[PDB]
């Protein structure tokens, strides 16, 4: 049916085709999938916007990447929150936007908060942008308009829509940061070493941090903790709890227009004894060692959090990825061999851990290759 390009889009970590000397949040140590998805003849492009902003703010960068122009977060928006209403300045990867183009995106983790949120705002606005922009006299971004349908197809893998429980973990705060290293790690990026280029820019802007001349990254996460992106409800913290993410979902949602497309992931095997998951062999370090115990083992009946929520990837639940159910009135239904509009399309769940899947972390019998053809070749039908 279709001529769409793909964006693709990534979580609470990602970076810049530049970043990170290279190497590739999408295909990590196995390749570089836009790379194949272009040699395929499927047009795609990569955003980067921050790790650690809340989807909105990411929502608003992935914006001015697209079409062109300065990032504008809402005056109503930036006000509440404290931080400035315009951030960087972008040429716009896709101008044919403007003249009604259309896209799919592929979004990772957080990413596919994110991509519901833009298409959301895209389509609807912001009532209250609206609002504070005519009772106070000044401009409108028009973002929060509404009426400007552009995103054909969303298509989310391990993508926490009802939040993750990692977050409540006692020391989640420095083992969250302890990620960002792992990451880092994978790159063969050191976070004890004062590097002189950018390599990882966190995009904070807005909130006008930025690492310093000789800064670690061990010392910039310091003080990015101590931060309003790690402290205030305008963060990727926030927006990834459970209490976090279903209020997102409360004003987050399906457009008719949209094909909604979920992939989950899964890198655990059950305890007959405990009913707790385990980490399978061959899951990434970090989450084996740090994230997964944990993940396999919360319980807490106030959250509404019981075995069903024990399944992960090493990051995220495994329950929270077919879609958005808390707070939620979208639909889910599983994949019949098409795709149909204005509901989710669960397309299953793949054994494979969180990291693995955008290929950060190696698996042999992960096919990902395949994996990403066959996702563009589902979009274009
Ligand atoms: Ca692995
Ligand atoms: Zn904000």
């Amino acid at each position: 049916a279709n001529d769409a390009p793909i964006v693709l889009l990534h979580g609470f970590t990602g970076w810049g085709r530049e970043e990170m000397f290279g190497f590739k949040y999408w295909g990590g140590v196995r390749g570089d999938i836009e790379q194949w998805l272009n040699d395929n003849g499927y047009r795609t492009y990569t955003l980067a916007v921050g790790p650690l902003s809340s989807n909105w703010d990411r929502a608003c960068e992935a914006y001015a990447q697209l079409v062109g122009g300065t990032v504008d977060y809402g005056a109503a928006h930036a006000a509440k929150h404290g931080h400035a209403r315009f951030g960087r300045t972008y040429p716009g990867l896709l101008p044919e936007l403007k003249r009604g183009g259309r896209i799919h995106i592929i979004a990772h983790s957080q990413g596919g908060q994110t991509a519901r949120m833009l298409v959301s705002l895209l389509e609807n606005g912001s009532q209250e942008e609206r609002e504070y922009a005519k009772a106070h006299n000044v401009s409108l971004s028009p973002l929060f308009e509404g009426g400007h349908h552009f995103v054909l197809s969303v298509t989310t893998i391990a993508t926490p829509h009802d939040g993750t429980t990692l977050v409540n973990m006692v020391d989640f705060t420095d083992r969250f940061f302890d990620l960002q290293k792992a990451v880092l790690k994978a790159a063969a990026v050191a976070s004890n070493v004062p590097y002189t280029s950018q390599v990882y820019d966190f995009k904070l802007d807005q909130w006008g941090l930025r690492r310093q001349p000789g800064e670690s990254f061990d010392q910039y996460f310091e003080r990015l903790k101590r931060s309003p992106v790690w402290t205030s409800t305008d963060t990727a913290r926030y927006d990834l709890s459970v209490p976090g993410a279903e209020k997102l979902n409360q004003w987050v949602k399906a457009s008719p227009n949209t094909y909604y497309l979920s992939f989950a992931t899964e890198r655990t095997y059950r305890g007959a004894l405990t009913g707790n998951y385990y980490p399978e062999l061959g899951m990434n370090a970090f989450s084996a060692v740090v994230c997964a115990p944990f993940l396999g083992s919360y319980r807490n009946a106030t959250l509404g959090i019981d075995d069903r929520w024990l399944e992960n990837d090493g990051i995220v639940n495994t329950f929270s990825m077919n879609g958005p159910k808390r707070g939620s009135t979208d639909r889910i239904v599983p994949y019949d061999g098409t795709i149909k509009k204005g509901v989710w399309n669960d397309m299953g769940t793949y054994n494979v851990d969180h990291l693995e899947v955008i290929g950060v972390d190696p698996n042999p019998l992960f096919d990902i290759r395949a994996f990403y053809l066959r996702l563009a070749e589902q979009l274009a039908s």
